[PDB]
Order: C-alpha cells, then structure tokens, then sequence
C-alpha cells in the first residue's frame, strides 16, 4: 500500500 501511494502521488 505504501508503494501504491508513492506511484499515485
């Protein structure tokens, strides 16, 4: 989930 958010951002 952390990395999903990194990509999203």
């Amino acid at each position: 989930l952390a990395e999903a958010l990194h990509s999203a951002l």
